[PDB]
């Protein structure tokens, strides 16, 4: 069985295992870094199936719960919040966070978001480029989800750099451990004081409304109401950076697709669409263990046995998705979904804003630099580590 993980074929590429598996051997054993072996899941149909079946559980203190490192395993100890839960425990405590994020809450944010947008833009334009490239990660991608995300939970503007720097050197390649866990504490003890603060005077924010409406009442204490603000914060923010980071590189890649969306800004939610399918920033989400002895294609998935569902395989399924390895915004979808958010009742909470931060982004960004060039030449991309999801680092541009 090999080991799991599998390394990206290349810097934006997927591993190159799930297309041989597709074909041949669609679920199949791997080995994890403990030795021990799980199931692994590649096509779009068995995914989904991973993803709701209530044979299925995420609690992660199961018996078989595939843990992909050593740092998950100890993980696994601490009180888990709604990620890590199975229902009616999930949805009993998803459900206080949901109404920021649903549909309706994220139309009424979107003149925020723009204004988000905008400021950081205009920002970079008077900064400008006349001494170089400047990095549109560090610049850009990284404060755009960051400022939102944190300004939702209710940090103060004045604190915004500060706790964007902490957040970032968490998930840096290049920190030590000390540096992570450092910046780790930093951000769980300051978000513990913004919490005995809005348990005093509540503002109009999440923490707020957990504090008002569930701490109080006594459905949680103020350690949960930490717990679920890091989750809100630390699950998606650097896939986010990853996403628009990837979104500029794949335009400069497809020069064709980006002179349409320079010459039709309305096509950004089309370009949205298919960066997610293509490049599955968050593809390691998807992990589950078997309750009973369970039937997936022609295996026997046995009780306390771990099972990994790849969306990424998911979504570059041939049976699916035609021609899955080209990137074609103008593409015809099938009824099937993407896979990029995952599926079922675990679905991204976030999947409504996190679109909608992109397709902010990706509507405006080239109507304010129209002349954007990544000004390293393409092979040369920092991409993340191919043993991780797939990401850029840094992203060198002028304009
Ligand atoms: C483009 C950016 C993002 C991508 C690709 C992404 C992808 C995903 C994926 C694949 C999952 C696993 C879903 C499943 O189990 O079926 C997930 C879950 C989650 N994401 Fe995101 N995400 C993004 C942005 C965000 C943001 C901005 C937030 C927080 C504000 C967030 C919070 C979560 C949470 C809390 C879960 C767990 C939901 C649950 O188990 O009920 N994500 N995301």
């Amino acid at each position: 069985a090999p080991s799991f993980p599998f390394s990206r074929a290349s810097g934006p590429e997927p591993p190159a295992e799930f297309a041989k598996l597709r074909a041949t051997n669609p679920v199949s054993q791997v080995k994890l870094f403990d030795g021990s072996l799980a199931w692994l899941v590649t096509k779009h149909k068995d995914v989904c199936f991973v993803a709701t079946s209530e044979k299925l559980s995420k609690v992660r203190t199961r018996q078989g719960f595939p843990e992909l490192s050593a740092s998950g395993k100890q993980a696994a100890k601490a009180k888990p919040t709604f990620v890590d839960m199975d229902p009616p425990e999930h949805m009993h405590q998803r459900s206080m966070v949901e109404p920021t994020f649903t549909p309706e809450a994220v139309k009424n944010l979107q003149p925020y978001i723009q204004r988000t947008v905008d400021d950081l833009l205009e920002q970079m334009k008077q900064k400008g480029c006349a001494n170089g490239p400047v990095d549109l990660v560090k610049e850009f991608a990284l404060p755009v989800p960051s400022y939102i995300i944190y300004t939702l939970l209710g940090v103060p503007f004045n604190d915004l750099e500060y706790l964007t720097q902490q957040n970032a050197i968490r998930t840096n390649g290049s920190s030590t451990a000390r540096e992570a866990s450092a910046a780790n504490q930093e951000l769980l003890d300051y978000l513990a004081i913004l919490v005995e603060q809005r348990l005093v005077e509540p503002k109009d924010d999440i923490i707020s409304k957990l504090c008002t409406e569930q701490v109080k009442p006594g459905n949680i204490d103020k350690s949960d109401a930490v717990q679920i603000a890091f989750l809100l914060l630390v699950a998606g923010n650097a896939t986010m950076v990853n996403m628009i980071a990837l979104g500029v590189a794949t335009l400069a890649q497809h020069p064709d697709q980006l002179a349409q969306l320079k010459a039709n800004p309305s096509l950004a939610p089309q370009f949205v669409e298919e960066l997610c399918r293509y490049h599955t920033a968050s593809a390691l989400a998807i992990k589950r263990t078997a309750k009973e002895d369970v039937m997936i294609g022609d295996k026997l998935v046995r009780a306390n046995e771990g099972i990994i569902a790849s969306n990424q395989s998911a979504n570059r399924d041939e049976e699916v998705f035609e021609n899955p390895d080209e990137f074609n915004m103008n593409r015809k979808w099938p009824p099937q979904d993407p896979l990029g958010f995952g599926f079922g009742d675990h679905r991204c909470i976030a999947e409504h804003l996190a679109k909608a931060e992109l397709t902010t982004v990706f509507s405006t960004l080239y109507q304010k630099f129209p002349d954007l060039k990544v000004a390293v030449p393409l092979g040369k991309i920092n991409y993340t580590p191919l043993n991780r999801d797939v990401g850029i680092v840094d992203l060198p541009v002028i304009f």
